[PDB]
């Protein structure tokens, strides 16, 4: 077919898996969060929590779905036919190292829902506690080898692909022993062999020495925000494109709806970035584009706390909290606005 509806499977979307319900996760997980202490403000500081009822969640957006559970099939099945409208193929999802059986739970289920629609999974392994080169590889291996021939376990070219968030955390003479065809505990040549995408942060001058002497096959940006870092600045792109492509890594710049996290953050006001109806997610996604680049992630699907979703929201007005809203735009015009962009993107890719 030629329709223009297709998955597209180089377009990655950021998704959670941590909210919970009473009912089915015994707490309205994630629903409920703390609220941060402001790193420049008082010692004294007791910020208190989002109790995360209905009238006071931990987001300023409210989901057409509400206060939904991760582990919910139904809930799976509902935005594996979201993702089916935005056209985005790979649902890249956040992976904590939380061994627990909830998690292998979720796992599977989504793995499965997302089969059902031609979805493909990859994972974005997070800083988790004492993360290193050495528990990084045996995490890689356990899940290429539990989930490898999973028909939803995505591959590019035949290899598995992560994105490593926060990956400045560790040296790159640690991320050598690991990426490097010649390190002491390498994956090149073995069976866990995998595209592995670095978080690009600051200046060229500390990234690109990074990514080169840390051996990653490539880089992304995550932040949906504009101007957070230099990576997230979008006229950087064409720079970085030429950089990447001249040097054999894969560039995948991340964009976004929008940036709001003041009710986990309310010190944060600084970072906020509005959607306006949509304008702001165009130019950032038109900026990846005209960068030429062979593969874009969204930041983000269901990132809730940090207002990058473009999963449904819906109009909500509580004693507690007025949410914002998607303005003059249907809950479902981030799903069909990007299908739009990812048609724009398969255009010139
Ligand atoms: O997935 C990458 C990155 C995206 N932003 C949130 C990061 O997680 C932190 O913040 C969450 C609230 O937005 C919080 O619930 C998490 O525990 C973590 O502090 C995530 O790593």
């Amino acid at each position: 077919n030629n329709l223009g509806t297709e998955l597209d499977y180089d377009t990655f979307c950021f998704y959670y898996d941590w909210y919970g319900s009473e009912a089915i996760d015994g707490q309205y997980r994630h629903w409920a969060h703390a609220i941060a202490p402001d790193p420049n403000g008082g010692s004294g500081q007791n910020p208190g929590t989002i109790p995360g009822t209905q009238e006071s969640i931990a987001s300023n957006f409210y989901p057409q779905l509400g206060r939904y559970s991760s582990s919910d099939p139904n809930i799976l099945t509902k935005h594996m036919d979201m993702f089916v409208m935005a056209r985005t193929g790979v649902l890249a999802l956040t992976w904590w190292n939380e061994q627990d059986e909830t998690e292998a739970k979720r796992i599977g289920l989504i793995l499965d829902a997302a089969d059902k629609k031609k979805i493909k999974v990859c994972f974005h392994l997070e800083p988790y506690p004492s993360r290193n080169v050495q528990n990084l590889r045996e995490n890689i291996v356990k899940l290429i080898t539990r989930y490898g021939n999973h028909p939803a376990f995505y591959r590019k070219d035949g290899k598995p692909l992560f994105f490593i968030y926060d990956s400045y955390l560790i040296e790159p003479s640690e991320w050598e022993k690991l990426l490097s065809p010649g390190g002491s505990i390498t994956i090149r040549n073995t069976a866990y062999d995998a595209l592995m995408i670095g978080l690009w942060t600051s200046s060229p001058t500390v990234q690109r020495p990074f990514i080169l002497n840390a051996h990653f096959d490539g880089f992304y940006t995550y932040f949906a925000a504009t101007g957070f870092t230099y990576g997230s600045t979008p006229t950087n792109w064409v720079s970085m494109q030429k950089w990447a492509k001249e040097n054999g890594k894969i560039f995948i710049p991340s964009v976004g709806p929008g940036y709001i996290d003041t009710r986990i953050r309310p010190w944060n006001g600084s970072v906020i970035r509005t959607r306006t109806d949509g304008q702001y997610y165009d130019a950032m996604y038109r900026k990846a584009i005209e960068a030429g680049v062979s593969a874009i992630s969204i930041t983000s699907f269901n990132e809730w706390h940090e207002g990058s979703q473009i999963e449904p929201a819906v109009p909500y007005t509580s004693s507690e909290f007025t949410y914002l809203d998607y303005e003059n735009r249907e809950p479902d015009y981030y799903l069909t606005r990007t299908a739009y962009w990812v048609g724009k993107f398969r255009e010139s890719k």
